[PDB]
């Protein structure tokens, strides 16, 4: 019917088949929810007006060398408002101009593995 | 005037977990409510992130769809917020509008007694 496991005596031969899973799902929720917070336009969402990014197409039409900092601290602050799981954090916005989008580049860690740096790179238009 | 409660470990006391707390509800809340809007395969970078919420199931309508969608919905929060414990999702319909009533009841990993809910409309395009 069933053959017999010993498990009455298992120290080190512990196996724990859930870790890889339960790890790259949370990698991926994370970057899912970068996605939702960076896209969704701040003050659009009724129950939270706070949440998401400020991102007006005429910071896209006028695009200055100021435009790359003031959307790096944005993200920034949005994602560490609406992101706690983000360990260490840095974006950096790349201007675009002659097609005037923006390249976001994450680059970030999970709290539960503070070593290892993760990244996202959206490109965004109006 | 000493108030040397913290030197036990048991009289330890960090009045600002519950307010870390309550903006993990709020970061948790707008999870999911990115999860419930997104239509799945919308998203190129993840095609599985989002729900099978479609102007055909909006359109066709039957006393299945409220299972259906509890499933679908259940499915996706399972996959994509790991950060909820129990998790209840009620759907009624409302027929005459073409709309969903979602009521979601869930609790946080961090402590699973408190039961939090959103209550949403959900309408087709």
């Amino acid at each position: 019917n069933i053959n017999k496991l010993y498990s009455d005596i298992d120290p080190e031969m512990k196996m724990d088949w859930n870790k890889d899973v339960s790890r790259s799902l949370g990698l991926r929720s994370i970057k899912n929810s970068l996605l939702g917070i960076i896209t969704t336009r701040k003050g659009s969402r009724p129950f939270d007006p706070e949440f998401g990014c400020d991102l007006s197409d005429q910071l896209f039409e006028n695009m200055t060398p100021l435009t790359a900092d003031t959307v790096e601290r944005n993200i920034e602050s949005a994602v560490r408002n609406y992101e706690p799981r983000i360990d260490k954090l840095a974006v950096n916005v790349i201007p675009v101009y002659d097609d005037y989008t923006l390249i976001v580049e994450i680059r970030f860690s999970v709290i539960d593995n503070p070593d290892d740096i993760e990244q996202i790179k959206l490109q965004l238009a109006s």
